[PDB]
DNA sequence: GACATGTTGCCT
DNA sequence: GGCAATCATGTCA
């Protein structure tokens, strides 16, 4: 572990699909103002191909003030507000307009602070409820629009770390993305990836699992 | 401007 | 499953 050991920019410079899959198993680290560090192992991701992808904010190569991050160098964060109250953390991948979306993390360190963050934002929250969602994880790790357009490879507040080796590569399920019905043909492209059997994924795809 | 629309969690 | 919530943001003009 350690900031010094964060994945560099040669890691993020890959096409959306390979990048999205390569993210699985890595560890997202967040350093809080009090110095505490929050860690979550990435278990769910989504690829957004860009220009072509009709689900991507960059369909038609349309670059707007909001999505600049997607057109910035790989590793560039793109955090946007959805439903006027939630955040979505994306990492720009190779290809102007392409990026990866984080949908779920396996809480590894700072669970209480995450619980605190998620609860304040009754009924007590269980760990399964901390980062099991694109917007849940953003609240749990105190990620917001202020992180938009920063560099995941060079930032003192957030970085990615190599996950542990693992004596059997994790089985990955490729499924349709969540909440992209408005994308016609692209709505069903298997551009969503997660760790098979993981109890931290936000949405399972029984069908996709038996494919 | 005027108008349309993109996750979480309560509801029965 | 159905749906309210809450509003930033993009398009049209
Ligand atoms: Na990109």
């Amino acid at each position: 572990k350690g900031h010094l050991t964060r994945l560099g920019l040669e890691f993020f410079d890959q096409p959306a699909v390979p990048l999205a899959r390569a993210f699985l198993g890595q560890v997202l680290v967040r350093r809080l103002p009090n110095g505490t560090e929050l860690r979550g192992r990435i278990v769910e991701t989504e690829a957004y191909l860009g220009p072509e992808d009709e689900a991507a904010h960059s369909r038609g190569g349309r670059q707007t003030p909001r999505n600049r991050g997607m057109f910035m160098k790989p590793g560039t964060l793109y955090v946007y507000i959805i439903y006027g109250m939630y955040f979505c953390m994306n990492i720009s991948s190779q290809g102007d307009g392409a990026c990866v979306l984080l949908r779920a993390l396996e809480p590894l360190e700072g669970l209480e602070t995450m619980r605190q963050l998620r609860s304040t934002l009754s009924r007590v929250l269980k760990d399964r409820e901390l980062c099991s969602g694109p917007s849940k994880l953003c609240q749990a790790l105190a990620i917001n629009k202020s992180f938009d357009q920063r560099d995941l490879a060079q930032d003192e507040a957030v970085w990615l770390e190599r996950g542990p080796l693992e004596p059997s590569e994790p089985a990955v399920v490729a499924a349709a993305r969540v909440g992209v019905g408005h994308a016609g043909e692209w709505a069903r492209k298997p551009l969503r990836f997660y760790v098979r059997g993981s109890p931290w994924v936000s949405v399972v795809d029984r069908v996709a699992e038996q494919d």
